[PDB]
């Protein structure tokens, strides 16, 4: 996992639960990096999992809800860091159907050691998209938050249903249905 994921995450923990919560979840976790992260550094996901598990226990907010809220904030980091990549797309369904073959392809060019999930499109219409999410990290709600802000980036919204193929969350079917949309875009 890239260090930008760690720094933006603990910045949000500081922003919502105070400084002491950042020191708390770090002390509760056995971290090889001792809780010190840089944007260019590469760290194991087992460190982030400990941070999420400890934050969930201290706040009584589920890991999925914590990952969702963080993902919705991280999309703004994506908007401000790579606007030219987002400017390639005019439609949220088209952009989401291009994560595997284009978006995260470009991410690998930037970070060759990036740990990315896989998305497989099974059905695709103008306002609907069914994709299979696969990742040993089971961060489906991180992807759900980025999907939410993808639709909001294009002045739209969508109903997104998650069906866990494997109950551990490492394989999730995403059923995406864009809403109306009362004015021509
Ligand atoms: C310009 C758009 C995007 C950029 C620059 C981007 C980049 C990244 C980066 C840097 C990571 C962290 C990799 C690591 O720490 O090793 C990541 C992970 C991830 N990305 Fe993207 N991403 C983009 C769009 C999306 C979208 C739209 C989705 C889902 C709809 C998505 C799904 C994910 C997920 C779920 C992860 C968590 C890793 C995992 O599940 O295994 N990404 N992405």
């Amino acid at each position: 996992m890239k260090g930008i994921i760690f720094t933006e995450f603990l910045d949000l923990v500081e922003d919502k639960f105070g400084l002491e919560m950042v020191d708390k979840i770090i002390t509760q976790s056995e971290l090889e990096s001792e809780g010190v992260y840089t944007s260019i550094g590469t760290y194991r996901f087992s460190e982030m999992l400990q941070l999420l598990q400890n934050l969930s226990a201290n706040t009584d907010v589920s890991i999925d809800d914590l990952l969702l809220t963080y993902a919705e904030h991280f999309f703004s980091v994506i908007e401000d860091s790579y606007p030219g990549l987002l400017a390639t797309y005019k439609d949220p369904i088209e952009m989401l159907a291009s994560i595997e073959n284009h978006i995260h392809v470009e991410v690998r060019k930037i970070y060759p050691d990036a740990e990315l999930p896989t998305f497989v499109v099974e059905e695709k219409t103008a306002n609907s998209l069914t994709m299979i999410y696969k990742s040993s990290r089971a961060m489906h709600h991180f992807g759900l938050g980025l999907m939410n802000k993808t639709f909001e980036h294009f002045n739209s919204s969508a109903e997104i249903i998650l069906e866990k193929i494997k109950e551990d969350g490492t394989e999730v079917k995403f059923i995406i249905n864009k809403n109306e949309n009362l004015y021509f875009q």
